[PDB]
């Protein structure tokens, strides 16, 4: 690795996009600790990775390591046109309480701090070990090619909307997150308008298990 990021909220940032160590919740664990590393940042993408181990705590996020699209702060969400990104990744084993997921907040305050929002958008390539997101179930939904369950609830005053696939996981994964703000635009009230986007991610929610490895083989995001 370049990098080796294993200090709390160890970060690097390059090339306009950044990584983070995020270990927000691990007070909750009763054992355990995570490393991310950067791995390359080849042909305009970031490869990297991040291996882990928790106990305690089983419906406690620990950490969400991910790597960012560096964004400009003032920018609603009906002013973007597109956000494209794809991911290639692995787990190198399941029996975990994790997820792999896409994380997006934005706020009508466009200095709102990076760890929330007024709104929360996630897209889970992987659900294992049981886990549930924010909420309930709320209705399907087809975008970007698939089927999405769409679960819709609240983290304090956030309203989090999560597209989680029906079966199975989702390893390589290419779309336009626009078209599912625009979805919940239409049909949910979102207000796009005067929400301004905060942060733009990709990442894995861990909650208990390993030794675990996630890698991270390309991760590419653009928006216009
Ligand atoms: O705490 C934020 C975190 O919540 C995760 O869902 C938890 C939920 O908080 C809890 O009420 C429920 O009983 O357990 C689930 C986990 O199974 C959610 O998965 C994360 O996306 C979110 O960051």
């Amino acid at each position: 690795q370049i990098r080796s990021l294993c200090e709390l909220y160890g970060y690097w940032s390059g090339n306009g996009y950044e990584l983070l160590n995020n270990l927000w919740g691990k007070d909750t664990a009763t054992s355990g600790w995570q490393c991310t590393y950067l791995d390359g940042t080849n042909n305009g993408g970031i490869q990297w990775s991040t291996a882990w181990e928790w106990q305690g705590a089983p419906d406690n996020v620990k950490s969400y390591p991910y790597v960012g699209k560096q964004i400009q702060r003032g920018r609603k969400i009906s002013d973007i046109n597109s956000m494209r990104t794809s991911v290639s990744w692995t787990y190198d084993r399941t029996d975990i309480r994790a997820n792999v997921a896409y994380d997006v907040f934005t706020a009508r305050d466009p200095d709102h701090p990076n760890w929330g929002g007024d709104y929360e958008l996630m897209i889970w390539l992987a659900r294992y070990g049981g886990i549930y997101p924010i909420g309930t179930f709320h209705s399907q939904v087809n975008l970007a090619g698939r089927t999405w369950d769409l679960w819709t609830g609240y983290n304090g005053n956030m309203r989090v909307y999560s597209f989680l696939p029906p079966s199975g996981d989702i390893r390589d994964f290419s779309c336009d997150i626009k078209d599912f703000f625009n979805y919940l635009e239409r049909n949910h009230g979102y207000p796009a308008r005067e929400q301004n986007l905060i942060v733009y991610q990709v990442g894995t929610e861990c909650f208990t298990g390993g030794p675990a490895r996630f890698t991270c083989r390309d991760f590419r995001a653009d928006l216009w």
